[PDB]
């Protein structure tokens, strides 16, 4: 587990409130104000999930074998509903939970590279208290492609060869401004933003 | 990566034909023919695939750290169509790809003859018929029920802390169903023949 969390006494789960004036606090708000000045923060919570930390490191190595010197991890914005929070606190993002998209590049679960994108109420939806929230969310988007409606996994990069997948997809290679991913713990949801107009 | 397994030359796949007459071979073969004994066996493969053992090891200590004892692992039947052999090989079980009765996700049979149906173990265009031993993390288990896209909480004071996986019958079950990546290694490949 990462030296810097805090000691969780043989818990396997726990919510750490950060400290506005913290670099881990305020690297986390410019990323977010960066597309959000409009919006105010109420609160950062780090999140420390010993087994879905677990399951993603194992993930996130396997992927640097396989891949060779790439950056497969890139951190993006997840927005979801109140009631969604405590199952993606416990157990991650499940794609057989994930709503269809506006624009739909496969059916799996949707990261923004802009808090903005992930602040509209159709994502973020307003708590009855007008709460929203957003996770910081690492993911491991790999090798990835322009993706499409129909796909239930990432393409195969070789028609010929079908079980040798990309690891995402975007709706853009050269500007990707989301990502889809098909599998359990491809992403680790690291901090949630509660938020307020 | 278990002892059982041969040397894969620094390679993190392969599918490993059994010799017939040999202890695993025998062991493999007498689970699929108490059940299925009028079928005729072409060939058992050990599937060796080091990424998705690593998967379920580390779900597997997780279990047994959850459930507080190390009995949550059964040896169960999966029969599919050919065309999905290479993806099982490789990627193991998905849920995201027959009736679904009793929740969206991954079946597996106690019995050998369940899956050997010709709608889970598809005859191809030669006869052969492909069906999976499967190691499965059932744990602590409850009845399923159609569209579950999880099993169900074990006490709904706590809605996040979840059955491991459902079953047809708690009392006497003949099939489970799991909902996660990496809670089923697929251990052998029997093609076989009615
Ligand atoms: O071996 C199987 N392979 N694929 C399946 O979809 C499957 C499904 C299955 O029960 C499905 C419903 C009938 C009552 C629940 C049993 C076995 C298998």
């Amino acid at each position: 587990l990462p030296e810097h969390w805090t000691d969780m006494n043989h818990q396997l789960f726990c919510m750490v409130q950060l400290e506005p004036g913290q670099s881990e606090y305020n690297t986390i708000k410019d990323k977010f104000t960066r597309t959000c000045s409009s919006y105010a923060i109420e609160k950062i919570e780090r999140i420390q999930n010993a087994f879905l930390w677990q399951s993603y490191q194992v993930k996130k190595r396997q992927m640097d074998i396989k891949n060779d010197h790439k950056n497969n991890e890139r951190l993006l914005f997840h927005g979801t509903d109140a009631d969604s929070v405590p199952y993606v606190n416990q157990h991650g993002f499940n794609r057989s939970c994930a709503g269809k998209n506006a624009v739909s590049y496969g059916k799996g679960t949707y990261f923004a590279v802009d808090a903005s994108y992930s602040a509209k109420d159709t994502y973020s939806k307003p708590d009855s208290n007008g709460r929203k929230h957003m996770y910081v969310v690492r993911v491991l988007t790999g090798v990835f492609t322009k993706g499409r409606a129909g796909l239930v996994t990432p393409p195969p990069k070789n028609p010929h060869n079908p079980t040798d997948l990309f690891d995402s997809v975007t709706n853009n290679t050269r500007s990707p401004k989301l990502f889809v991913v098909f599998f359990d713990n491809q992403a680790y949801p690291e901090y949630l933003i509660t938020f307020t107009a």
